[PDB]
């Protein structure tokens, strides 16, 4: 059921960079997670045009914010295109081996980590703020499936038995404990008009009971 794979040196390499290095601007990963969900959410409206069955899954195309202060989880859920088994294994993974390369090349010719989405690599930003990542996602064409990783090497990769999403991701971040900021509204209202304001989807903040 649970398949275990080694990331492309690369990656690795990478990873190892974001969660090591001293960078106190950490906000940025929620503008790069928003961007990862905006591209998905053009995506499945862009193939829709041509298509309109591929909406059947759900019409809606929204991003929605859930910060929870128990788990210590800031959840970032959209109604995007997905990603199948390929995209998760293989294919973001190919296209990401080529983007990391540039982005270390450039860190060490003075670029700072801010820039990380210029490279298509922004979802790694995620590892600035959260010790495990956890990605449960639904593609037309294929199965729900979960990725995971805190980092280390290695990520996981299984076929989801929990609720059904019908279509989109879901990005669940397990913060660090010097990170709780981030689960905070205030702070997620600031950094969302700061980074996100002219992302052409509605972002949902799901305010705690
Ligand atoms: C590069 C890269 C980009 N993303 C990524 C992450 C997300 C989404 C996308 C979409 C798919 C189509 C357009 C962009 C890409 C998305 O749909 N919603 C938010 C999360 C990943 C990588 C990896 O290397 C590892 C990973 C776990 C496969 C995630």
């Amino acid at each position: 059921e649970v398949e275990t794979f080694a990331f492309q040196a690369e990656i690795a390499q990478l990873m190892s960079l974001i969660i090591n290095t001293f960078y106190s601007n950490k906000e940025i990963f929620l503008r790069e997670l928003i961007s990862n969900s905006s591209d998905a959410l053009d995506k499945i409206r862009y193939e829709s045009l041509t298509d309109p069955s591929k909406l059947d899954s759900g019409k809606e195309l929204h991003i929605n914010l859930i910060p929870n202060k128990q788990d210590r989880t800031l959840t970032i859920v959209d109604t995007g295109i997905g990603m199948t088994k390929a995209d998760l294994i293989n294919n973001l993974g190919t296209i990401a081996k080529s983007g990391t390369k540039a982005f270390m090349e450039a860190l060490q010719a003075g670029a700072d980590i801010s820039m990380i989405g210029q490279f298509g690599v922004g979802f790694y930003s995620a590892y600035l703020v959260a010790e495990k990542v956890t990605v449960i996602t639904k593609h037309n064409d294929d199965e729900q499936y979960a990725w995971e990783s805190s980092a280390g090497g290695s990520f996981t990769v299984r076929t989801d038995t929990g609720e059904p999403m019908g279509r989109g991701t879901k990005v669940i971040l397990h913060l660090k404990e010097d990170q709780t900021e981030y689960l905070e509204e205030r702070r997620i209202k600031e950094i969302v008009k700061k980074h996100s304001q002219f992302i052409g989807y509605p972002i949902t903040l799901f305010v705690e009971k």
